[PDB]
DNA sequence: TCATGTAAGCAGTCCGCG
DNA sequence: GCGGACTGCTTAC
């Protein structure tokens, strides 16, 4: 097999590399890598190295990496550019793996671990590590085993061995319900003392050294705790055995309002799953406890136990250990679904970076572009300092707040990457500038043509047309990858809808789910077999189709994120290729493209309708337009349609056969106007929206920019079994809105769009009457909590104290004296409830850690004093009033003359 | 919240507005 | 009471 790296590090003048050799074995080597850097050289002299602008360079070979680093410093002292890859390990990887890396995941040791630490005096701080580690569960992907290290004797209690037999049993048998599929994979090791446990753990670690190390909060908690606890008991040298090269560093992670410490383990790639989840999931959650995320992702119930976690080991060690094991498994289950580890490996090996660098689009693109240029013996420029400067972004149209009955939307494919490719925007393709007219002059096609030679953006920039820049070339590669996975995702989505339809008429039989590939549209034969299947088999197929869709989503959306990240990186001062001219060329071209096509669509539809100056485009944001289809429907007449699906088909055909060709003609003209390199402005129909045929539903509404709701029947070619609400920006979509309130507002919207005013009024009246019965957590607001200390003046709110911070200060007074009480953590999320006048907490609100029950000390008082009236007005009535006023609808029945009967 | 960008919405504080 | 200046937070893209 072809070799591939696992990890790479620079330690002084050595590269330390862990890798898989040609025989599939893991090896480690120390290489005295001699790096090269570059300086500009006279034009008259012969060389094969040129910078990105075609200026000749001489290569400088250094005796060692420290000499190279020192040379860069002296070049700064002199005032001359020191060119080349200054991150020598990237250069090492580029030299050692000068081909497209083919990796075998089965040879990569991925470790998932979690520790337990009993602490009687509050949260066990990793930097102090003053309490015994009393459990570690460490899953190894190569062995496919859960290694359980269990401390039986502690200063906080002596316990009996954990029983695998009890662990396996149902909760209803007094067991822990450790999933049957992992029972045979547990290797259980009890220990008489903590020193023995840790020494054995380190020996185990040496034998099975993680390449990828993951788990939940492992970077911020488990790793620093283990490192510091071992350091405290045995000394530094023993703790450094967590690094295969015996090198570690305390790394200070700084943010806007403070800093924290993590432990860098040289020769390991730490991908904390909480961080993978935050980057790759495209969710914003009210809580990031593993319980919460597991329930959200997997529909598993929270791990239930009596009493505080600080007493769980002594009261129920059996459950304590079982829950440690289950916690490790839940992360594996989330990854089986989301496939973020797979994604990280794909991206990392593609870029030729340390796998943990996938968190940085700047590092990722630096490596991709470096490798690409190196292939042509080209030399990358030195990174430079730049002041942070604001620059303009997208255009968003101000919508007229209203109901909108029939709507068809259209969207540009991968806009910013397409602009980069179309215009040929790259550091080395800048050709010059032209005299800019106001943007509206380009939009209306009255400005002078910018150039007859170069490819242009309306910010004034011109680009070469003779050859693609490295940015367009490399962005295209990832774009094409993204397109493939999006194809699989959408096929899985369409396949899911076939199954949903079939589930209306399930067969009374005993059968099995069909063995199919959900990434491809079901054949006619498969469709016929589906129509004969039982509900059990159909539901299993639906689950599998949906899992295939999620895998496709992960692969596609994050490749999209990577390419959009390149467009953003051009506007980040730390990017080697930072250039506000290029960053702004992209965004300004986007503004023109949207407004140009708004004009063209309005012109086209006014022609087919025989009107003048009518606005068909009701809204647009960045790359999408929303077109009122009322007049199109009315031209044939609603009574001509057999059912909802009939007019959806009609609009689908109208969009594809009439509007898209007109849109394409419009963009081809714009391409010619800007003299662009290649026409890549591809705007296709996105959504078809409207009320059910014959209903009193309003179809859709807008309240303002980035705030709307549509009842959608077809989305990018997926024809839904049941209409789907597309709601953007409204409170139903915000993590800050209480859970039960999101649900209620969504039903209000559903009724508005599908059923009408009377249905909405019926529901509102019921919710208002019953909502006080809702669980307090379900009606709590949510907020991130920053700068708690800043607004804390002697335990009370300082000037301009935010509402949620005031709530935290209230909580802090209520629990004062308790070392045991859950503390609110700076930067994390809290639940927030308003409090009635004259409550014993002495303020108008209270807040506590999100994803948790409020401590029993004050729970009863919170429940008694919760201000339901304020809660309802703020979270429910105010947003609903906004939706209904926009839609010209009443949520309460107005008096009429009939009331006199 | 260490980790690519800008546009723009709403909650809430402070306080003017005769 | 509501709107502007401002902070804080959160989405849409
Ligand atoms: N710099 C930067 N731009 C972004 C980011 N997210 C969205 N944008 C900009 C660039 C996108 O091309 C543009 C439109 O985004 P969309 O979500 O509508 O999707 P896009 O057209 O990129 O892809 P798609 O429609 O799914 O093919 O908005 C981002 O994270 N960074
Ligand atoms: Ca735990
Ligand atoms: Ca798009
Ligand atoms: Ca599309
Ligand atoms: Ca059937
Ligand atoms: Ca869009």
């Amino acid at each position: 097999m072809k070799e591939f790296y696992l990890t790479v590090e620079q330690i002084g003048d050595s590269i330390f590399e862990r890798y898989i050799d040609s025989n599939g074995r893991e090896r480690t080597r120390e290489v005295e890598y001699k790096p090269s850097l570059f300086a500009h050289c006279p034009e008259s002299q012969a060389t094969k190295y040129f910078d990105i602008y075609g200026k000749p360079c001489t290569r400088k070979l250094f005796a060692n990496m420290r000499d190279a680093s020192q040379w860069i410093k002296r070049m700064e002292d002199i005032g001359l550019e020191a060119l080349g890859m200054d991150d020598f390990k990237l250069a090492y990887l580029s030299d050692t793996y000068n081909y497209e890396i083919k990796y075998d995941h089965t040879k990569i040791r991925v470790a998932n671990f979690d520790i337990e630490v009993t602490s009687p005096d509050g949260f066990p701080e990793p930097s102090q590590a003053k309490h015994p580690i009393d459990a570690i569960t460490h899953y190894d992907s190569i062995d496919d085993r859960f290694y359980v290290f269990d401390l039986l004797n502690s200063p906080y209690g002596n316990v009996e061995e954990w029983s695998i037999e009890i662990a396996a049993k149902l909760q209803e048998q007094g067991g822990d319900e450790v999933p049957s599929e992992i029972i045979d994979k547990i290797i259980y090791m009890p220990f008489d003392n903590e020193k023995e446990l840790l020494m054995e753990y380190l020996n185990f670690w040496q034998q099975k050294t993680p390449v990828i190390l993951t788990g939940w909060n492992v970077e911020s908690f488990a790793i620093p705790y283990v490192y510091n606890r071992i350091k405290n008991i045995f000394g530094e040298s023993t703790a450094k055995r967590l690094s295969p090269h015996r090198k570690t560093r305390v790394k200070v992670i700084e943010n806007m309002y403070g800093s924290r410490e993590i432990i860098t383990l040289f020769g390991i790639s730490v991908l904390d799953y909480i961080d993978l989840y935050k980057k790759f999931s495209f969710t914003n959650q009210p809580s990031y406890s593993l319980d919460y995320i597991s329930e959200f992702e997997l529909n598993v119930g929270k791990l239930k136990y009596d009493g505080p976690i600080s007493k769980l080991r002594e009261s129920n060690h059996q459950r304590y250990i079982s829950y440690n094991i289950i916690a490790v498994y839940r992360v594996l289950q989330i990854d089986a679904k989301r496939q973020f580890i797979n994604l990280s490996l794909d991206m990392g090996y593609y870029a030729k970076i340390q796998i943990q660098s996938v968190f940085s689009p700047i590092k990722t693109w630096d490596a991709i572009i470096f490798n690409s240029l190196k292939e042509q013996n080209k030399v990358i420029p030195q990174g430079r300092s730049h002041p942070v400067q604001p620059y303009p972004g997208a255009f968003v149209k101000e919508p007229i707040p209203n109901r909108y009955k029939y709507v068809m939307s259209f969207d540009l494919t991968s806009l910013y990457p397409s602009i980069i490719r179309q215009v040929n925007i790259s550091p080395e393709t800048i050709a010059g500038t032209f005299k800019v007219a106001p943007l509206h002059d380009y939009i209306n096609a009255v400005a002078e043509r910018p150039s007859d030679v170069y490819s242009c953006s309306p910010n004034g920039m011109m680009y070469y047309k003779d050859r693609d820049g490295v940015v367009p070339t490399e962005i295209t590669k990832v774009f094409n990858q993204r397109k493939e996975h999006k194809g699989y995702m959408l096929a899985a989505q369409r396949n899911g809808e076939i199954i949903k339809e079939a589930l209306h008429n399930p067969n009374l039989s005993v059968d099995e789910p069909l063995d199919v590939d959900y990434r491809f549209d079901f054949s006619d034969e498969i469709k016929e077999k589906i129509k004969k299947l039982s509900a059990k088999s159909l539901n299993e197929m639906l689950f599998r189709a949906q899992r295939t869709e999620v895998a496709g989503m992960t692969a596609q959306i994050n490749r999209k994120a990577l390419i959009n990240g390149l467009a953003g990186a051009l506007g980040n001062v730390w990017f080697r290729y930072y250039d506000l001219r290029n960053a702004t060329a992209i965004t300004t071209f986007g503004q023109m493209a949207l407004q140009w096509i708004e004009r063209k669509v309005n012109e086209y539809l006014n022609e087919v309708c025989g009107t003048e100056g009518e606005a068909f485009v009701l809204y647009g944001d960045t790359d999408s337009i929303y077109v009122s289809a009322d007049k199109i429907i009315d031209k044939v007449g609603e009574s001509k349609f057999r059912d909802t699906n009939h007019w959806v088909d009609f609009l689908d055909k109208f969009a594809r056969e009439r509007m898209e060709p007109a849109i394409d003609r419009g963009f081809r003209e714009m391409c010619e106007y800007m003299n662009n390199k290649q026409h890549l402005m591809f705007m296709d129909r996105e959504a078809i929206a409207g009320p059910p045929l014959g209903s009193k539903g309003i179809g859709g509404f807008w309240t303002g920019k980035k705030r709307y709701a549509l009842n959608v029947w077809d989305m990018e070619g997926t024809r839904y079994a049941e209409p789907k609400l597309k709601i953007m920006g409204l409170e139903t979509q915000k993590s800050s809105t209480p859970k039960a309130v999101q649900k209620a507002l969504k039903e209000c919207i559903r009724r508005m769009l599908q059923e009408g005013e009377e249905s909405l009024q019926e529901y509102f009246k019921e919710f208002e009457k019953e909502f006080r019965q809702l669980n307090y957590i379900s009606i709590a607001s949510v907020s991130s909590a920053n700068n708690i200390a800043k607004y804390d003046v002697g335990g009370f709110p300082g000037p301009k104290c935010p509402f949620h911070i005031r709530g935290i200060l209230t909580y802090n007074r209520a629990i004062k004296g308790n070392i045991d009480a859950p503390q609110v953590v700076e930067g994390e999320k809290v639940y927030v409830l308003p409090l009635r006048e004259g409550n014993p907490f002495g303020d108008k609100c209270i807040a506590w850690p999100s994803g948790t029950e409020i401590t029993d000390l004050i729970k009863d008082d919170v429940l008694h004093w919760m201000d339901y009236t304020v809660l309802l007005e703020k979270t429910f009535i105010k947003p609903l009033e906004g939706f209904t006023s926009a839609a010209k609808l009443d949520y309460e029945k107005k008096a009429s003359l009939f009331d006199m009967f």
